[PDB]
């Protein structure tokens, strides 16, 4: 017996730790390894996983020519080791999907699997390997959710979807599921977030979702949920701003709109806030998605005259590639660990990737209440070297 | 300790959904991946597999020439994780067939595997890994099986096999078989039935086949069996026929007999009888193993005036490659969900598909009383990438 | 809590039946597959496992050339599962072996592995996964042993061990061996036996070994051993012998001594006493490793005038290579069941299998108190397709 | 319920016998082997495991050409089953590490991983998967580890930690680790050791630890320490010396103090007191990474005038090479089996190995109360068949 994941609080961290990486792409250079994008990493009782959508292509051949196509019927969720390249001896399919998201509620995977056509796709609600219900689209327009892990509350999982256009107003929900089975959703209030996709979300007492607006906002949207209800919502009021683009810093303290600047078409990424303050994750360049770092402002969860990025670790150099980031929490002994996955991506369109396909690897970070060091941990592939 | 399953009935449904897709073909680009035929999916308490007649031999090499042939000493019953391509680091081989059926009986697996010369075969009993019974062949003249999932009630697992030409009068036997060791069969009554082979087998109360009638009927065989005996045996009645070939729309109402046309030489599919209506697998095109949709026929189980097609819905368009499909079961709670994968078989002789060899890919759909999306989850190989 | 193995007596059988088989080199065409020799196989309380004595080179890669050569460091025992391919995906390597023996106790794996110098060998005892115990050579000439499995009653393991040379007189004996711990041994009386190594044994209350006798004997030796001693030992009575080489039938019924006729160089194999009779398995060839067939001797078992083959079983043709076969047993209820494996030797120095190479594949059949069938389940390769 | 691991007594032993061999370098020829360096093993209750620094890249892959090189950010540490090669179908990924300890203390594993700036590295502590702590570099100087398994005590793990340079005065300490909790830390006592890294330990009631001295000994430094503190220290006694470079047979007895010649740059070797006695494992070579044997030296744990060498085990020749070496411990029933590993680094700097890149194999041995035979087990490549 097991029981359901509590509604415990963020342990307490001060910088954040390289923890396991999987060089998925150098390890792929003799053609073993799964074409993938849109990495997540999630983790039950006895270990965390990688997760991603697969190609249904290995890396390098005929077929992962052109992969930098976003949905097609050829991919599915794949689960494989933490820090292992996915290869077809130890992965597994969780289920067909161009756009996902798990989580372990203490007992049993959830998770949500959306594929079809753009305009009549469906999602599929598996749990504990059954599949238990189903959202069909109800604005026809890519029905899509996180790419990274749902939070599960006593039994009731939580997960943000959106259905609509990119760049004008869309459909932004929350499903509560329960043992696989849709309870409620609500529509997300829109008296301040005006666009929400992509959700990263953790465990801090309730459910924070920090996610991607792609229209209007550099600055993040978010939401406090729990097992009944969104209880918050708005912007990160950081003046110093994580979507990208998004312009220099300092710009402006939005608590409660987008900025109205750098809106689109946005990337998806996470943060944690903690007390008064907020950690962000985000691309060291301000146009593109290159390098990673995660910066501490001081009292940049609230409405204040005095945001101070007072730490900022640089993890990925700015001469690297990276893409998606996103939270996932471990459970420690009575608080869950904040932690994230970065997203390395190889090939197209990146600027001198010269490779016909489209993929990337893994690195990952949690946090402690312990003073770092200093590193840098990019994809690390010679793009050269790689069957194109 | 686990119970024995249940005779549990089928859960309600509206609509089938997309589960798991292995996209094998185009993962075996390289010559990793196993050349199977004959797939199917049956799941125990923890976890659904794929299964299929591989061929003893790695897709593109010199011995996967020829690899159409239907029954050789080099094919064993393989299982690998559902939705995953078949290669050497993943598989487990179950036994020495040509022919097989798999079953779990909530404590442990049986299979049924057809081997030898087809004038002298025999099926080996296999119960929780070991070999425990046998089948001799009687009419000496290829004896064979399922191809997809048995079922087992209370403990006792029920299974079709056929001995006999294709295409003339052959025997039909249903066989009971407790705990790996064959306790009674009997000859299916000729009294409606002329033909059956290949059934496709469920759970609502009873289990319930409906199979492949190679010689008159282009509308499919179908039988009603208890843990003791058969209950009922006819023709499904839906004027709309779902084997292949077969007359276009609307053809005979045949409750009780072949339908006298189009009956050869015949596909393995399925059905599932819900109320007096009956859902229908069956390829698109009326002649060749291409497409694949699942009717609804509004009271299509019973004889009556009111037949109309109520549902279609088109998983891989006519231009695609299909073949073999069946149906499986998964518990929900107190019943059962009804689910189905399709083979979509590349490679001889298939028109176009320019290569010596012949394989398949798997795609599976589960039923929710929800209303589905639309899609396309055809194989997606591009032959003219593979090694010939 | 599992119950150490009891003295079972072997099941009724009247026939043997197909029951795994991994097609080991056809699969590795593309070089995935691991150099092997001496298979076996060998089940614990979950699962039967295939063993072989690995050549730490992966087949058609350059330092497979030469592997026909029977002892070097780079041989390790390997399991994998059974009727699979053995691929670096999938083995465990389970010690340094050019010798070896494996039994499960009905708690833990025992495993004797024998390496380094032919004048100096030393055989290691693995129990639970650790070294618990050795054998130095004490005729300082090839310490060796049964390349099947061993197998234990009530806690107690029995292996047949031979030192000394081939062709002349050399030293044979029993071990006892508890959780890993040698107990004592005996030297096996030359009363009868003359010559004794890799032998098949199996339990029918008492362990009985079928041995190969390399030096005057045509005929197979014998012992009946329990947990405690040898308790009788012969040569098989059988005037159809079953060594190769050795003289066509019907030749010299002798239960006490070697035959004195084609004794040289033997080959391992296997048989079950059945009452008075006597099944023996050996090539179809009198003189080379080609075929496999399985003959039932009626009264063969004793000093009888009325000895004759009433069944015979042809497995493998004479057109196609075997090798090395051996006994192993599977739990049934209160019997055991009496199965064999058959290696498939391909390569030198095979007439016309022109590669540098010298491999096997595996076949297994096990016995049912039913009447077989037909067929035949040779390696299948074509050694022509293969790197060499 | 798994208690934690006791303070058991080193069992008796008088010879190492051959155990595990992965022969990975010739199972790589084919680019299946990920690139390893500074392998080790540990056991946990069921299973021993193969540890070791990956390099991000597959053997004889364009990746692989530098892997010369100590310190990258795709290095991790990974864990495969003891004996086989690492490959992407079978590996774990432990944590990102160029330098790295594990051991398991009864209930779960605990690791410390190593990576960043050379100038700001942090350790990462591991414990259960979870990150639980961490170590921050001091002396700004690459912090490092053992490179072979820690040891645990009644729940609290042991582990030796350097910072600073090579061949000059650095930091020195043990870590005391309970369930992933740093306790304390000590700085070694420099009384007498000089210079101490890469320990290699074990437990005979108290943890041992024999290291290596890169400075000025030729002799190895050791520690003797609880659950609590450091209970001694030195260099070992005999005045036959261990580590490479080092003096000929005999060279100085220097209980107290290193050697003072031969002292850099010194490798990783293991060694166990028995008694008044040692056991020391070194290369052949007393200049080069050549070869391999254990050595007993009588007395040699003491100051002595009669320390002899009684026995000398040559494992490895000295026409082969060596690498690394390091203890690990096996639980018997109430004592600790001494084995250790011998890594066999096969390319760049070695001499004649004409490739681009650098890795290794495994060997390993255990210690028994038998006498042993003799043999020869060395990595066994022909690098000519190497990719390069
Ligand atoms: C949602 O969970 C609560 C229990 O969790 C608490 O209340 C949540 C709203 C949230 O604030 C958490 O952080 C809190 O820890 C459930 O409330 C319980 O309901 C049962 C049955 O009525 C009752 O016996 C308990 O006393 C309640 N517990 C508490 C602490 O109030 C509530 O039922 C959950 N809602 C759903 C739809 O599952
Ligand atoms: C990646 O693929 C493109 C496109 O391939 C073509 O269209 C595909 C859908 C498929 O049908 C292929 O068979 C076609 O070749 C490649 O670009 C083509 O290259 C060919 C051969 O040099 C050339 O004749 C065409 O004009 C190109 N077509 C286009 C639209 O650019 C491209 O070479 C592939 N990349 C790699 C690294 O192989
Ligand atoms: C077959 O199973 C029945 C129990 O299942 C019920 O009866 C079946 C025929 C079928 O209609 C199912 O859907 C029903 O749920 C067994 O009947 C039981 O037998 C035992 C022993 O005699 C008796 O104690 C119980 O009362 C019976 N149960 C019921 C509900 O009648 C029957 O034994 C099974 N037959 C075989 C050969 O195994
Ligand atoms: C697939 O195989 C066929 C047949 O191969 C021949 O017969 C086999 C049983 C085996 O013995 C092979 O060695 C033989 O080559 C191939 O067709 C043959 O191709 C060869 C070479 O071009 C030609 O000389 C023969 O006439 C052909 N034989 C026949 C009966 O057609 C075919 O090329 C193979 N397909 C692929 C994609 O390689
Ligand atoms: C060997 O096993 C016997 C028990 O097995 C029986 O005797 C064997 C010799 C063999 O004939 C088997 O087929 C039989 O089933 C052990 O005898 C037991 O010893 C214990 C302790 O002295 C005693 O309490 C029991 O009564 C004995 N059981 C019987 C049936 O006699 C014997 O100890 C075993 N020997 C060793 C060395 O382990
Ligand atoms: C299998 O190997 C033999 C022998 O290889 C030679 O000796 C080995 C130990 C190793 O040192 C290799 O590098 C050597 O090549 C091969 O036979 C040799 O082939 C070469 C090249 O054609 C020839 O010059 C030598 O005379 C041969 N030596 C002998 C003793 O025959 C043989 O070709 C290999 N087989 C395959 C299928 O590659
Ligand atoms: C360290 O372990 C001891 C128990 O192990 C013994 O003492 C060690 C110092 C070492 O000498 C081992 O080989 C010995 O076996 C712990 O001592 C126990 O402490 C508890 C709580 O105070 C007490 O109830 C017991 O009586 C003590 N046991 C003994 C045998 O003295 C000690 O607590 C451990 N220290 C830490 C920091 O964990
Ligand atoms: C191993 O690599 C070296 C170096 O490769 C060069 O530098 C690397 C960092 C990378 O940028 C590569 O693309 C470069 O080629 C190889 O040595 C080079 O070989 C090339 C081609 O022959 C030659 O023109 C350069 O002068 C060489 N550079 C140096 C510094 O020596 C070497 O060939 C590789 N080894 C193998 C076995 O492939
Ligand atoms: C469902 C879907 O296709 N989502 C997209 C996504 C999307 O286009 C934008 O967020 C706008 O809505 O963006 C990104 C892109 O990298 O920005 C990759 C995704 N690829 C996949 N999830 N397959
Ligand atoms: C035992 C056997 O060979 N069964 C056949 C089968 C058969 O020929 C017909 O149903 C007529 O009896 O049809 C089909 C074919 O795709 O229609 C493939 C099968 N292949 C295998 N099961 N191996
Ligand atoms: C230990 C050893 O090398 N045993 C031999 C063996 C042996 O030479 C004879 O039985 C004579 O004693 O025969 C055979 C051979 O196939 O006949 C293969 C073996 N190969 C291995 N077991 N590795
Ligand atoms: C952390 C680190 O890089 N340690 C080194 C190491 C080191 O340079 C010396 O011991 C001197 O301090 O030596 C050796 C070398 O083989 O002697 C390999 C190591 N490689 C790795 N552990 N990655
Ligand atoms: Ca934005
Ligand atoms: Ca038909
Ligand atoms: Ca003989
Ligand atoms: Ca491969
Ligand atoms: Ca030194």
């Amino acid at each position: 017996f097991r029981p359901f994941k509590s509604p415990l609080p963020l342990c307490p961290f001060r910088g954040f730790f390289p923890f396991h990486k999987d060089n998925a792409i150098r390890l792929g250079e003799n053609k073993d390894v799964i074409v993938t994008r849109e990495p997540y990493v999630s983790c039950d009782n006895d270990n965390c996983w990688s997760f991603a959508l697969a190609q249904g292509a290995l890396l390098g051949t005929k077929h992962s020519n052109g992969t930098i196509k976003d949905r097609t019927p050829y991919r599915s969720l794949i689960r494989f080791p933490i820090g292992t390249a996915p290869v077809l001896g130890n992965y597994k399919e969780i289920c067909i999907a161009w756009s996902s998201s798990s989580c372990f509620d203490g007992k049993e995977w959830m998770h949500v699997c959306m594929t079809g056509n753009d305009n009549d796709a469906s999602a599929q609600i598996i749990y504990g390997g059954r599949m238990t219900d189903s959202i069909k689209s109800w604005r026809k327009d890519i029905l899509r959710t996180q790419e990274s892990e749902c939070q599960c509350i006593d039994g009731t999982c939580v997960v943000a979807v959106t259905d609509g256009p990119a760049a004008n107003s869309a459909d932004y929900r929350v499903y509560w599921i329960r043992e696989g089975k849709i309870i409620k959703y609500e529509n997300v209030p829109k008296t301040k977030i005006q666009y929400l996709e992509e959700c990263s979300c953790y465990v801090d007492i309730d459910v924070y979702c920090i996610c991607r607006d792609n229209w209007k906002g550099s600055n993040r949207p978010w939401m406090r949920i729990n097992n009944e209800t969104i209880l918050e919502t708005g912007y990160v009021c950081s003046k110093f701003h994580s979507d990208t683009p998004r312009p220099a810093d300092p710009s402006t303290m939005s608590c409660d709109s987008p900025s109205n600047v750098n809106g689109g078409p946005g990337v998806k990424g996470f943060g944690f806030k903690a007390g008064d303050d907020v950690w962000l994750g985000r691309t060291v360049s301000t146009s593109g998605r290159s390098g990673f770092e995660i910066i501490k402002v001081t009292e940049g969860w609230i409405n204040s005259p005095n945001h101070v990025k007072s730490i900022t670790q640089t993890l990925v150099s700015n001469n690297d590639w990276s893409g998606y980031s996103g939270s996932f929490i471990v459970k420690a002994k009575d608080c869950f660990q904040p932690c994230f996955y970065v997203e390395l991506i190889r090939g197209r369109p990146n600027k001198n990737d010269d490779v016909s396909w489209t993929s990337n690897s893994i690195v990952t970070f949690c946090g402690l209440d312990n003073e770092p060091g200093s590193g840098n941990w990019p994809d690390g592939s010679n793009i050269g070297f790689m069957p194109k």
